[PDB]
């Protein structure tokens, strides 16, 4: 199925089923979480001429990055526009792996993939790991 800019999605991980949850706690961190259709859980993409970003339903911040790209980097929301790349996976064209832009981090569902509602999502080096993978679909 097609992923297109102005509509939103759903982000889940491939290995834990969890999904991209912007946390209710903070409003700020990003964490893998099981689906309830909160807007907290849903993303709308825009393709900017030239990468992706990802505009949070609830809160309007964007899905963006704690420092400098880096294995164990945290995802959390930032108020300006942050691109990535967003590419089919290799051996899965049904998934998708999102990158920092021109870099080999992808995001990664932390503790390789634990479902443990709360676990947070990060940056790690691109590599065949499961949970480095995910779904985009419709909420
Ligand atoms: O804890 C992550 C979890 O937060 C939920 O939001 C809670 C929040 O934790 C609580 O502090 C606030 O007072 O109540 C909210 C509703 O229970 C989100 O619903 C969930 O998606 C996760 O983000």
């Amino acid at each position: 199925t097609q992923v297109s800019s102005g509509q939103t999605y759903k982000i889940t991980n491939v290995k834990a089923g969890t999904v991209i949850d912007l946390s209710g706690e903070d409003n700020k961190s990003i964490i893998g979480y099981p689906y309830h259709s909160g807007k907290n859980q849903q993303w709308t993409f825009n393709w900017t001429g030239k990468a992706w970003t990802l505009r949070s339903a609830s809160s309007g911040s964007y899905l963006g990055i704690e420092g400098t790209p880096a294995d164990g980097t945290r995802l959390v929301a930032v108020n300006d526009p942050f691109e990535w790349h967003i590419w089919r996976d290799e051996a899965n064209e049904n998934a998708f792996r999102i990158f920092v832009p021109f870099t080999n981090y992808n995001l990664d569902l932390s503790g390789y993939g634990d479902t443990t509602p709360g676990t947070p999502v990060q940056l790690w080096w691109t590599w065949e790991g499961l949970h480095q993978t995910w779904t985009i679909d419709r909420p």
